[PDB]
């Protein structure tokens, strides 16, 4: 007896779906709209709100992701999916569409807790539907909700003025957390109580939304999982010498920024894809010089969305000041990021030489100058000899700088505006990994997403120890999501990250710790220092 919901806009039609162990039926709602399709002259502008209809509309399909690499998005949706059935995503720029779990009675004026899922992809590449929300939904009694934004040159094109301002991906994660507010009552979600959630660029969104003026009441609980405002470089003050290099692709004149943006809104999708193309996004430029690589449309500051650069709306400590949950990876760096970025690391074996030459060459995520990056190598690698050694330590360099350093900067800063802040490291390595990862790896990039999204439950065979990892990383998770902390019966006891700087390591041995990267922030900010 398939479930109508009303929104705003008009109704809409989904599909109940049961997951094996639980009696709890979900209501699944694919493919709704929360904006007006941004073709044409809505390009780099604004997300406006869709129109309504009449009927009810099917949202039992997944919607299309935003134009992108199909070949990078289908590797991304293989790699972060945890469910069984393998999805084969279409794209499209029409692409402001959001997923929705809910486990409510539909019938009641439910008031569950709700979690804004926000994918990552170094805005460039990924989307909602690879995110299944089945398990946590059914497991926790939340409802779940994937969003979509755009990407990449749709999502984040800037002339650094009123013309094409940037940020178009994060005013839609905006507008869907408007639509939120809005139509979630009827879903059985409570709109006084939303999480927002994100892992790698989506945690950096999360993060750019709780420093965002534009954000402010559109949700009452963050967490970052492996991304915030400082990690790899994905925000800055312009995007000056990118966009030159767009124009120069595209065949575009920069005579002036109306001009330059007028010419791209002309384009075709066909044209705006194979452009993208050859920016080659997502990728570790190997020949070119470092200075003027830039392989991500970055978040900037456009006096909007953000009214300065992320260092000063923290120092000054008006900002969304919600409980917040930062954590990253054993190893953000093992594996999957210099893989997918194309690091020269397949040998096993690393010297000190080559290693300071991919830093430098990692200037665009790492941010660290040339005469620098051997004082860097040295500090992290200088204590051995082994080369096996080395390429390990420097996996380690590389997390640190681009993931570690920058969380741990963000929940001090966060934590010292006197909102209650948590931390997490996370260490596990799942069995959903892909075949080419080696064993040794444990805690890699978006290891923890099979665990908030309850893979064990929807696919493989994962054993008791996996299956358990799941429900206590869901249920701290949720409680979050309930209360703004994640403690409760039967749970290890996670600590604030107040002045003392607790932090729980997540894991098989799941417990309590203190300081987490201390010493590395203190050396990084000290080499930096000038």
């Amino acid at each position: 007896s398939p479930p109508v919901v009303d929104t705003a806009q008009g109704r809409v039609l989904g599909k109940y779906v049961s997951l094996e162990g639980l009696a709890q039926p979900v209501a699944v709602f694919l493919g709704v709209p929360f904006a007006k399709p941004p073709l044409g002259s809505l390009r780099f502008a604004p997300p406006q709100p869709a129109e309504p209809w009449s009927f009810v509309k099917n949202t039992t399909s997944y919607p299309p992701m935003c134009c992108q690499d199909p070949v990078a998005g289908q590797m991304t949706s293989d790699l972060f999916t945890n469910r069984k059935e393998r999805l084969i995503p279409e794209f499209s720029e029409d692409c402001l569409y959001l997923n929705i779990y809910t486990p409510a009675d539909l019938t009641k004026r439910g008031r569950l807790p709700v979690m804004v899922w926000i994918h990552g992809g170094g805005l460039v590449v990924g989307g909602a539907s690879t995110y299944d929300g089945l398990a946590l939904a059914a497991h926790e009694n939340v409802v779940v909700v994937a969003i979509q934004y755009r990407l990449g040159i749709w999502g984040f094109f800037s002339t650094g003025d009123e013309h094409s301002r940037g940020n178009w991906g994060h005013l839609d994660q905006v507008a869907a957390l408007h639509w939120v507010q809005e139509n979630i009552a009827n879903f059985g979600g409570d709109p006084g109580s939303v999480t927002i959630f994100g892992e790698s660029a989506g945690g950096e969104s999360v993060s750019v939304l709780v420093l965002s003026p534009l954000a402010k009441n559109l949700f009452h609980r963050a967490i970052s999982e492996s991304g915030v405002a400082f990690t790899a470089g994905l925000v800055r003050k312009d995007m000056k010498a990118a966009a030159k290099q767009i124009a120069v692709l595209a065949g575009c004149k920069t005579t002036t920024s109306a001009v330059f943006v007028h010419c791209l809104r002309q384009k075709s999708e066909d044209e705006l894809l194979d452009l993208t193309l050859k920016m080659k996004f997502f990728a570790l430029d190997l020949h070119g010089d470092p200075r003027e690589s830039h392989p991500f449309l970055t978040t900037v500051v456009d006096g909007v969305l953000l009214p300065k650069m992320p260092e000063e709306i923290l120092a000054e400590k008006d900002f969304n000041t919600v409980p917040y949950i930062v954590g990253i990876n054993k190893q953000e760096f093992g594996w999957l990021l210099p893989t997918m970025m194309g690091f020269p690391l397949s040998e096993g074996k690393l010297d000190q030489k080559t290693a300071t030459s991919l830093l430098w060459k990692s200037y665009p995520i790492a941010n660290i100058p040339e005469e620098l990056t051997p004082v860097a190598t040295d500090k992290y690698l200088g204590g051995t000899d082994d080369p096996v050694k080395k390429k390990d330590l420097f996996l380690d360099l590389m997390g640190d700088v681009v993931f570690g350093v920058p969380s741990v900067t963000v929940a001090r800063q966060h934590r010292d505006a006197g909102a209650p802040t948590y931390m997490y490291e996370f260490q596990y390595r799942p069995s959903f990994s892909s075949d080419k990862k080696p064993k040794t790896v444990i805690g890699d990039h978006g290891d923890e997403i099979f665990s908030v999204f309850g893979a064990p439950f929807l696919r493989g065979d994962a054993p008791e120890e996996e299956v358990s990892l799941s429900k206590t990383v869901m249920k701290f998770w949720a409680n979050f999501a309930r209360s703004g902390n994640p403690n409760g019966e039967g749970l290890p006891h996670w600590p604030m990250y107040d002045q003392e700087e607790g932090y729980l390591q997540i894991g098989v041995n799941t417990q309590a710790a203190k300081r987490l990267k201390g010493e590395e922030v203190a050396f990084w900010n000290d080499l930096l220092s000038k």
